[PDB]
């Protein structure tokens, strides 16, 4: 588990960067209205490339530091949001929106920390845990609220966007209760890693794809 650990911190180092670069070399494919999208994607598998270097080397040299990974959670998780948003909503109903859902993310990753930070099995490990899981679930109940009477393509893309978060994001507290499920601190991190590449260079191709459909292409 330990060297499968190192080596997929490794590959998601490198597909972090591949979703990067060829999130900003896609952007030509759409309208230059609808590639601002595209270049957040980007921006956010670039700051994942940033922490993914430091959390393999962290975990190379055998004192990993799970802050590399929470301090890039709390950074991208919001500019995740900000995308997704814009597709339904804009002005006063968005930067609502925006704040309040960053707010919440901030909380739920703080919240998680906390508790991983204790010792595995405690009552702060339970209590991060349980307040991260209910502001995680305020925040999918919100999501799923989002472009409810949208139609057409531009629904069954947003659909798409959607359905990965409420799907993809169950990683995470799968792989924060995994040290309690059995010997597996290192399946932890595997998980949170898989999830990370799904979740981050997923949306971007998703996020990309919504720029093709609202530029008019098939
Ligand atoms: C780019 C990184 C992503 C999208 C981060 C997502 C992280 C969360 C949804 C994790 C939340 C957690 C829980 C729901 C319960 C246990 C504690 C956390 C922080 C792992
Ligand atoms: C805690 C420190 C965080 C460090 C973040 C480092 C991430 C930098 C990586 C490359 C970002 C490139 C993404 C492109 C930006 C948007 C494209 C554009 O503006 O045209
Ligand atoms: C229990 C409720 C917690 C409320 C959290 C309030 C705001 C917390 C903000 C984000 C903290 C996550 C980042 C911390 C990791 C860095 C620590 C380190 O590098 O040593
Ligand atoms: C373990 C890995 C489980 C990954 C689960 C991924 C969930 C994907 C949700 C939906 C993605 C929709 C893609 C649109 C295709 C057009
Ligand atoms: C360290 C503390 C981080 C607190 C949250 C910072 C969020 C930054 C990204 C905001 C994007 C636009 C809403
Ligand atoms: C382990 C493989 C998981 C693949 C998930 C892909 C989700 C995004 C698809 C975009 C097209």
């Amino acid at each position: 588990m330990e060297e499968l650990t190192y080596r997929l911190f490794m590959v998601a180092t490198v597909g972090m960067l591949a979703g990067t670069v060829f999130l900003l070399a896609s952007s030509r494919e759409v309208k230059p209205e609808h590639r601002r999208g595209v270049y957040i994607s980007a921006l956010v598998c670039g700051i994942a490339w940033y922490h993914y270097q430091k959390m393999g080397a962290s975990w190379e040299s055998g004192s990993y530091d799970t802050g590399l990974r929470y301090v890039d959670w709390v950074l991208t998780v919001p500019l995740m949001f900000v995308e997704v948003l814009a597709v339904t909503r804009k002005g006063a109903a968005y930067n609502e929106a925006v704040r309040n859902w960053g707010i919440a993310a901030t909380v739920m990753i703080g919240a998680g920390y906390y508790g991983e930070t204790s010792a595995a099995g405690s009552n702060e490990y339970w209590t991060g845990f349980v307040i991260a899981m209910a502001t995680y679930v305020w925040l999918m109940r919100n999501l799923q609220a989002e472009g409810e009477g949208l139609k057409g393509d531009q629904a069954v893309a947003f659909e798409n966007i959607k359905n990965l978060i409420l799907v993809g994001w169950i990683i995470y507290p799968l792989g924060y209760i995994a040290p309690v499920v059995g010997d597996f601190d290192a399946i932890r991190e595997v998980l949170y890693t898989i999830a990370d590449i799904i979740n981050k260079v997923g949306l971007g191709v998703l996020v990309l794809q919504m720029a093709r459909v609202q530029s008019g292409e098939k």
